[PDB]
């Protein structure tokens, strides 16, 4: 898995963001960005991988009533089953601003 | 922790985003985002909590060479320690585009 230091190049890294200009099958390049924040978590002051986000393995998501996230995802199997989780769990209102504690 | 839905309203999730309207300390309203992308993830078809980033706890992100994630992150005991994670573990190159698998 992995491995695109091997075709890319001007690589960079910005907060959580990583960008870089990679090769194309049919030569030529292209230059994209993705977001580790989702991917990679601190574990006890380790940086560890996780999943990259939950929406490439999800669907339709909604939010359910006034706080509960629902959505369609992926088992290890590979089909999709309902599931939700109570947003009210950790995501509080700072002084009017939405924050993860 | 959280309980954001109790002083918020006109909330809606649209992919990985939450929106919501919140009420501030000295009154009034502020509308905020936040990506759970970062946060929630799907372990065999059920979303869970993980951290909503790593950007919270974690600061002077860096790249390291070609494709190393530096940082100095915090430990359980609330103190910085420096961690790294290669990032070519994850991260390849489809076609041109950095893609997470």
């Amino acid at each position: 898995l992995g491995k695109f230091s091997q075709t890319c190049y001007n690589s960079a890294i910005q907060g959580s963001v990583l960008t870089s200009t990679c090769e194309r099958t049919n030569g030529g390049y292209n230059t994209s960005s993705i977001d580790l924040n989702s991917v990679i978590e601190n574990v006890d002051g380790s940086l560890k991988w996780q999943p990259s986000n939950f929406i490439e393995t999800c669907r339709n998501t909604q939010l359910a009533g006034s706080s509960e996230l629902a959505a369609e995802c992926k088992t290890r199997a590979q089909q999709f089953v309902s599931t939700k989780i109570n947003l009210d769990d950790h995501i509080a209102n700072i002084d009017g601003t939405l924050k993860y504690e």
